[PDB]
């Protein structure tokens, strides 16, 4: 689910970027292999902040609330990084945002590929399974990916562990297809960005 406004999609594929105060030297790493990760894919490139008005910043802070997706524009905008969410994946997860991705999940075409279980999800936590209405997103051509780096996992905000949030409807390779990896872009991911980006070929 890439976002359909032109003004969110990162001039050139260039996103510079600012590591704030208080990460370890071995966090900032991660942060440096996780940008670098999405280059080594894609025409998306991160540059050391010198005078760009927009540019990400890397902030030692609590999990949550928000990403921005894309770019915002007109001043800097916050990742927060927490100690619940400082390993590689999740920080490419939420350079993903960055990017221009929204949730897989939230596809206005997603109740053809996942059902997702209300009576699961924790009170005052169904807003995050929302569509995206559909003038808000672009698939660019791209099925729905059940692999991408976007998509939450079977239990994500669940009432307990044991109990799904989102079940895939059918089976990719005689299997039911899993979800929520946060190891490594996708196929998906990098075929989108590309194509998000205007990638050369
Ligand atoms: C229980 C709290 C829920 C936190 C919201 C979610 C966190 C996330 O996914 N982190 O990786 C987020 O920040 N989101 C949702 C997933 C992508 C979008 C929606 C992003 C969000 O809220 N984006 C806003 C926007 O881009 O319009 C926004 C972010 C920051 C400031 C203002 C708006
Ligand atoms: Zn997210
Ligand atoms: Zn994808």
């Amino acid at each position: 689910a890439a976002t359909s406004r032109p003004e969110r999609v990162w001039p050139d594929g260039v996103i510079p970027f600012v590591i704030g105060g208080n990460f370890t030297g071995s966090q900032r790493a991660v942060f440096r292999q996780a940008m670098r990760h999405w280059e080594k894919h894609t025409c998306v490139t991160f540059l050391e902040r010198t005078d760009e008005d927009s540019y990400i910043v890397f902030t030692y802070r609590p999990c949550g609330c928000c990403s921005y997706v894309g770019r915002r524009g007109g001043g800097p905008q916050a990742i927060s990084i927490g100690k619940n969410c400082d390993k590689f994946g999740i920080v490419v997860h939420e350079l993903g945002h960055v990017v221009g991705f929204w949730h897989e999940h939230t596809r206005p075409d997603r109740d053809r590929h996942v059902s997702i279980v209300r009576e699961n999800i924790q009170p005052g936590q169904e807003y995050n399974f929302l569509k995206m209405e559909p003038q808000e997103v672009e698939s660019l051509g791209e099925t729905y990916d059940f692999d991408s780096i976007m998509h939450y996992a079977r239990n994500t905000f669940s009432r307990g562990i044991f109990l799904d949030t989102i079940v895939p409807k059918y089976e990719v390779n005689g299997v039911k297809p899993p979800i929520g990896q946060r190891t490594r872009l996708s196929k998906g991911d990098i075929a989108q960005a590309r194509k998000l980006y205007k990638c050369p070929a």
